[PDB]
């Protein structure tokens, strides 16, 4: 998602 929290999981 566009969320920064979930954005970290993208890694």
């Amino acid at each position: 998602q566009p969320d920064p929290n979930a954005f970290y999981g993208l890694m």
